[PDB]
C-alpha cells in the first residue's frame, strides 16, 4: 500500500519476491511478513533483516552464530537497519521503518537468517 | 477472487509461489503468467507446466530434449494436463484447463520447464 | 573407494558431489555419509536418499510431511532404494544396498529430504 | 587457486567442488573451467569468479545487470579479484592470479554470475 509491501515466506524455503523499492516520498516504510506453511520456527522459521549489500555476509554470519534463541541474529548488529523476528508457520510480524534512514545509489538486500536460507531467501531492496 | 491464480516467474529464477490450491467448486481454472524482469526468452524463459508429480520429471527431460523452438515442451506430451507458452520477460500469457481433468488424491504439480529451472520454478497444484 | 563411496552434507547446504558411478560388477553399493560443520540436526540436518528420478518428487513432498521425528522421510516409503537416517554436524551414517535393485537405463537421484534441502542437495546416480 | 585447481561447472548447475585451498607457497593460481554436458552459454552458461564473501553480492547483483554480452560481469569491478568469461558446455577457460592479492583472515568466495546460478554455485577459496 504505496508505503509497505507484504512478504511470505514458505515451507519450500522461498521468498514470494526479490525485489523491493521502497518509494522517496514514503517517511517510513513496513514489511508485513508471513508464513505460510506447516513447518515450525525450529527448522523452517524466516525473518526478514535488511542491510547494504556490504554487510549482508557478515550479518547472515553473525546471525549463524546468535542462535535460534537470538532469533539467529546478533543483538544490536549495527549493521542491521530494520527487521522482524523470525517465525514460523501460520506467525506473523512486521516492522515499519524510518526511510531517511537509506540513502538513494546505495544497494540493499533483504534476507532471512535462518542458516542457509539467504541461499536463496533474500532481495535487493531494490533502491539498490 | 476465486477461480484463477496470477503468477509471475522471475530474473532471479523464482515463482511468485509455489503452491496453488484448486477449490472443487471452481469448474474451469486459470493462469495468467507473467514475466517481470529484463532478461529475454533464449535466456531466463518462463512456462508454466501442470502435469502429475510423477510425470514432471519426464516432461522436463523431454521439454530440455526439445529446444526452444518447442518452447521446451514435447508435442502434445500426453502427462501435460496444461501449460502456458515459454514467455520472456516482460510479456505475458494465460491458460484455462477443466477442473475435472483433477482428480482428488493426486499430487499435481506445476513447474518451469526452461532447461535449469525445475529445481526452483515449482510447486504443488491440489484441489481442496 | 573400492564399490563404496565417500561423500559430505556441510553447513551451507552442499554436497560435495553430484554424481555417483556404480558398477555393474558391484555386487551391493556403501556410501558412507558425514556431516562436516557446527550445526545440529534440526537446522541443517542431512540424510542422502536414493530413488529413480520419477519418484524424486513424491519421495521428497511425502519425507517433508513426515516430521523431524521420522527423519523426513515417509517411513515404509517403497520408493526408496537406500537412506541413511538424518544426521546432524559432526555425526555419521552409511548404507549398503544390493546392486540388483538397479536396472540399466534408468535414472537415480540422490538428495536429502530436509525441508528445503533437496534443490540444492542432490545429484545423479549411475549404473556402468 | 590451488597451483591451480580444475573446477566444472554442469548442466545442472553446480560445481564438482564447493572448496578451495590455495597454497600460500605457490605465487600465481590458476583455475580450470570446464563445462561437460550439452547446453549453450545463453541457457546455462557459466564463470568462476573470485572476491571476497563480503563483496559477493554487489559483484553478483552488478553482474547481472551486465549482460551476457559482457558476460555477466560489470567490467572494472575492482571487487572481482580475478574471473573466467562465462562459457558454455564443451568449453574450457582458465585465469591465473596474483596470489599476494589475498591474506590470511579474510573470506573469500567463488560463484558463477549467471543469472540464478549465484545461489547453487559457489563455495569458499582459502590460502593455505
Ligand atoms: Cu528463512
Ligand atoms: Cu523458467
Ligand atoms: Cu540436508
Ligand atoms: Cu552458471
Amino acid at each position: 500500500a504505496e508505503a509497505s509491501v507484504d512478504i511470505q515466506g514458505n515451507d519450500q524455503m522461498q521468498f514470494n519476491t526479490n525485489a523491493i523499492t521502497v518509494d522517496k516520498s514514503a517517511k517510513q516504510f513496513t514489511v508485513n511478513l508471513s508464513h505460510p506453511g506447516n513447518l515450525p520456527k525450529n527448522v523452517m522459521g524466516h525473518n526478514w533483516v535488511l542491510s547494504t549489500a556490504a554487510d549482508m555476509q557478515g550479518v547472515v554470519t553473525d546471525g549463524m552464530a546468535s542462535g535460534l534463541d537470538k532469533d539467529y541474529l546478533k543483538p544490536d548488529d549495527s549493521r542491521v537497519i530494520a527487521h522482524t523476528k523470525l517465525i514460523g508457520s501460520g506467525e506473523k510480524d512486521s516492522v515499519t521503518f524510518d526511510v531517511s534512514k537509506l540513502k538513494e545509489g546505495e544497494q540493499y538486500m533483504f534476507f532471512c537468517t535462518f542458516p542457509g536460507h539467504s541461499a536463496l531467501m533474500k532481495g535487493t531492496l531494490t533502491l539498490k
